[PDB]
């Protein structure tokens, strides 16, 4: 049997080129090499307060976006997290092998709490324990994520090791798969602030389902530097805007930074921004064409969800049964 | 008919204070209310324990509740972990519970997240069954109020999805500690202060013989909680078992010493525990019966739990499961 890949994306906000380059792109490429399981984590999404209609719609948007990106329901398991009770079940049990200190220190909790001060709920605190359960249920070997999720994974490895130490080899210990380019794509007007899918300012983001023409305009208006002469070079501390653009260019084309720097020799930010704009505009136009064919076919989405959940439940139930046996619960008949 | 929900923790040996003081009451109200008894193994794992002891103690708890007279045909009795809706609703309710409310209940970096988050599970356990009444002790009054606040908050956003649970106000027997007659007899205790429902006649005698009395000269068997705590407890225990009034017993032991009282108390108690113990060992040593009660209970629980969770999930706006 192949090693298992597991990842998730929240059905909240609007997925960006950041979400694509740091996660989805890898998801699509791993599908034959490994046994891949992709999850729409609607249970994680409600740690920030959602309009009920927005959540339902955004869950089906996320599904259609996965399919449009090239996730193949014939190769991978695609499912919605809340359709598999084993996630919440393992999550509770895994709370009892997770320390408060491990949860208090989490950066996402801190950053989330400050932004939604009027909704610092216990789910937001306990977010990482559900995310561990998500991963450990499927005997996962690899987890393809962006750099912002590194510490959440690390806790899951500690949990898995902690549990195994007491009870034997119930879990596999997962390992991160973070891309070489575009693991943390930066905001257009704030190149020191990560690109957010729920940013107040849309001018910071390249949205995957945004009008391409609006994206070319955002790229032209992206912040650069006062360098005289203007030079296209990777200098993150001194050239964050230009660099982030060069990295976007790299990961869309597959080209190297050294190659790009060479290609833009004797040229300025006009040549740069024109090239990033052509690359990304062509990608979004193709993706969006696929997206609409999928998103408007409810019967197809419904089938994918149904088959997905069945496959996941077969894996999930097997793992939970052994967890429950280990911890000493009377087994259900 | 009001829905009553009780959590019975698979651990802890039940005392005579539990049986004649609480359970015996509720056995006799199973036609008055739709009573639900949930063995809460998911709550138990907040404290690390031996897995095989937890499994055994779950079945020990079930057998004893059946032996105390909980009828699986009138009441719903089941194991918490057999109904996934508990953990499912638990997570969803985490997202409507302030972190502050969990920290407001009784260094801390070394406690497991279970010990911190379990009141949300308690809220879910109760709210799943549209519960009207929750019989709670004072240790768990703060927890019920959190359950009430959570239900109201959710309801105000989404409509009347939950019933707002109420405490069961009415309390009737006072069973106090044998060597500390001011403290109520509790399983959580010096086992010389308590009498377990599975204790033998010989152990009962030894514990009652040690029970504190007073230095009154001559010894006088009269009820007086302030001045004669030990003797008063012995009288209350005897009354609870036999149904004889205190005044009747005060006459029955006129001109008698505390040894006579102690001897009669031990006979009465051991007399009561015997038919309980008979049913217990008979139920406990019948796997298929226990397995059948558990199967039936969980099916009944899941039928009702599933309708609440489905309405909660629709309100929140999750895409419904296809299956
Ligand atoms: N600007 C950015 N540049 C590069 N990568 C980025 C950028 N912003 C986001 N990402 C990555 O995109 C994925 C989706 O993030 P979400 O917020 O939906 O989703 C999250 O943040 C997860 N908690 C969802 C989750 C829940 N359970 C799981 C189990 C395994 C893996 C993942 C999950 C992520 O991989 C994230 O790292
Ligand atoms: C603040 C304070 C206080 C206080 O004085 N104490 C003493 C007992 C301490 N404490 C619990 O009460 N529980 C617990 C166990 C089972 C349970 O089941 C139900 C479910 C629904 C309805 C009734 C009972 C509910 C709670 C604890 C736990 N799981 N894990 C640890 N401690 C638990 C709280
Ligand atoms: O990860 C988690 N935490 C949880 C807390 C409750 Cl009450 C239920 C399920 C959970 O899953």
């Amino acid at each position: 049997t192949k090693p298992i890949v597991f990842s998730g994306a929240q059905p909240s906000g609007e997925l960006t080129i950041g979400n694509y380059m740091g996660a989805l792109r890898q998801w699509v490429n791993m599908q034959d090499d490994y046994h891949c399981i992709y999850c729409i984590v609607d249970q994680h999404a409600i740690t920030v307060r959602q309009d009920a209609q927005k959540l339902r719609k955004a869950t089906l948007d996320t599904l259609a976006l996965y399919l449009a990106c090239g996730i193949d329901p014939e190769k991978s398991t695609i499912f919605v997290q809340s359709h598999v009770p084993e996630h919440a079940q393992l999550g509770w049990a895994l709370n009892c092998y997770t320390y408060f200190g491990e949860l208090s220190r989490m950066t996402q909790f801190k950053d989330k709490s400050a932004r939604y001060a009027e909704n610092i709920n216990a789910g937001l605190f306990d977010y990482p324990v559900l995310m561990a359960a998500d991963i450990l249920l499927y005997q996962t070997n690899l987890v393809p994520v962006g750099e912002d999720q590194k510490q959440h994974l690390e806790l899951s490895r500690d949990i898995a090791q902690r549990f195994n130490a007491l009870y034997g080899e119930i879990f596999k210990v997962p390992e991160p798969f973070i891309p070489k380019s575009g693991a943390r794509v930066m905001s257009l007007l704030e190149p020191t602030k990560k690109m957010s899918k729920s940013d107040d300012n849309r001018n910071n983001v390249i949205g995957l389902l945004e009008d391409p023409k609006s994206v070319v305009k955002k790229i032209k208006r992206a912040v650069t530097d006062s360098d005289e002469p203007p030079v296209v070079r990777y200098d993150v501390q001194n050239k964050a805007g230009v660099s982030n653009l060069l990295d976007i260019l790299s990961a869309v084309t597959g080209q190297s930074i050294p190659e790009l720097e060479k290609q833009f020799e004797g040229k300025m930010y006009g040549h740069l921004k024109g090239e990033v704009a052509d690359a990304v505009s062509g990608m979004l136009t193709e993706l969006q064409e696929r997206y609409h064919r999928f998103r408007n076919d409810e019967a197809f989405l419904q089938q994918v969800m149904k088959d997905g959940a069945e496959k996941a439940s077969a894996h999930a139930s097997r793992t939970l049964k052994a967890v429950y046996e280990a911890i000493g619960f009377v087994a259900k008949r």
